[PDB]
């Protein structure tokens, strides 16, 4: 590969500041927030980039007023370098005592949709769960109140301010599902310029004119919670999601027709959490770069790859991101999205947790920004 020859560059920190910590992230009004977790990240055509993240207010738990926050680099041009490249927090919906969560940017055009999860503040997936003012959860359930809904918003001023989010759950949820995720981390625009978003179950689709567009869903049979979308170089769509049970990604492949069974893939150690995925390049050799925990069992095995190959079949070792560790942020380990920067990196989102309370819901979670050239992938010390 040729852009191993290049002289390796790594910087990171931190992006969303937990409540615990020097200069912690708030938004205007003086909402803070315990912890960050559920990054996403995107480039847009100017070159800015846009970070989300799911603002859990009181706890690190995934229910109760949880608020979907975003940052800006204050330039199209300054490619997020320095930690004050980067705007103050700002919100995309935080209203209710409501959990709005799980963002799935996909950048059309001069418009950026946001597809996100959300569910009623009384609710959580499992039930039983205590709440702020000593109430307990109900379990999500099919009902309109209960359930996990869907909804997007847009942005057209390159992120400055967004739509009032439009609740999609009847055209772009199966009727009579319970819970629900879309992504979380990002879509794709594909070469013949339809948009996909991964969903639960599911793919959801967007046709139509850059920024006037109408979805739909694309049922998916063996797919996961928490899936990655992908058009490999080879022009396929691929998915790639997280699994039930520990272990392994799962994998399908297939066009906009339909996909193929998901499997195991046993190149792809996963402990059962999110994974991100990025079609770097199409110009020779393309690439396709994977970032996940490496791990059976732990989210503390961080790893950046890259395929060479047409399908993405398989991915090299690459480089675990503790070669370049981040002090003062917790241990690094869980969540990821990426995006290619203007200036030819990756930028990574990557979820790091302080674990104070071990995994109880007091620890706090902060995000960390990571940008890295092809060059310190290639050149691990492993691969
Ligand atoms: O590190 C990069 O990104 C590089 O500078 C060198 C790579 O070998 C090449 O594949 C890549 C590509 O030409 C551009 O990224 C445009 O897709 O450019
Ligand atoms: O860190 C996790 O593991 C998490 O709990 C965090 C997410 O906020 C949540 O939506 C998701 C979900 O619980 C699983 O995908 C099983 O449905 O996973
Ligand atoms: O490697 C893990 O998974 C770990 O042990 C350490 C991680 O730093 C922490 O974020 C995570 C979390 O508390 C549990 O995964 C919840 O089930 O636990």
């Amino acid at each position: 590969d040729p852009a191993g020859k290049a002289a390796q560059y790594h910087k990171e920190y931190a992006l969303f500041r937990s409540a615990n910590m020097p200069s912690p992230d708030k938004l205007a009004t003086g909402v803070g927030f315990h912890s960050f977790r559920i990054p996403a990240v995107v480039r847009t055509n100017t070159g800015r980039i846009l970070a989300f993240a799911e603002g859990r207010r009181h706890n690190n738990r995934d229910y109760g007023d949880i608020n979907l926050v975003y940052k800006r680099t204050k330039s199209p041009t300054n490619n997020g370098e320095n930690p004050t490249d980067w705007e103050s927090l700002r919100e995309v919906v935080g209203t209710g005592p409501h959990t709005w969560g799980n963002p799935t940017p996909v950048v059309d055009g001069n418009t950026i949709y946001l597809f996100l999860s959300m569910n009623d503040g009384a609710y959580s997936q499992n039930g039983g769960n205590t709440l702020p003012d000593g109430t307990k959860t109900k379990k999500i359930d099919s009902t309109w109140v209960g359930r996990r809904h869907l909804y997007l918003t847009t942005s057209t001023d390159d992120g400055d301010t967004w739509t009032k989010p439009v609740d999609m759950t009847k055209t772009l949820t199966p009727d009579g599902q319970a819970w629900d995720a879309v992504g979380p981390g990002n879509g794709i625009k594909l070469s013949t310029g339809e948009l996909v978003i991964p969903a639960q179950g599911r793919n959801i689709i967007g046709r139509g004119p850059s920024g006037n567009r109408t979805w739909s869903m694309q049922i998916l049979k063996g797919a996961g919670s928490e899936g990655t979308i992908c058009q490999t170089p080879d022009g396929k769509l691929m998915r790639n999601d997280r699994p039930g049970p520990m272990g392994h990604r799962s994998v399908a492949r297939g066009t906009l027709a339909g996909l193929g069974p998901f499997a195991t893939d046993n190149g792809l150690p996963d402990p059962a959490c999110q994974g991100s995925i990025l079609s770097y390049n199409s110009d020779e050799p393309a690439r396709t770069i994977f970032m996940n925990s490496a791990s059976t069992d732990r989210r503390t095995a961080m790893r950046v790859r890259i395929s060479y190959d047409k399908d993405a079949a398989k991915f090299n070792f690459g480089r675990e991101l503790k070669d370049a560790p981040l002090g003062n942020v917790g241990n690094e380990g869980g969540y990821s999205s990426m995006t290619k920067t203007s200036d030819y990196k990756i930028g990574a989102l990557v979820e790091s947790d302080w674990y104070e309370d071990k995994g109880g819901e007091k620890s706090h979670r902060c995000i960390i920004w990571r940008r890295f050239n092809l060059s310190w992938i290639i050149n691990g010390p492993n691969n």
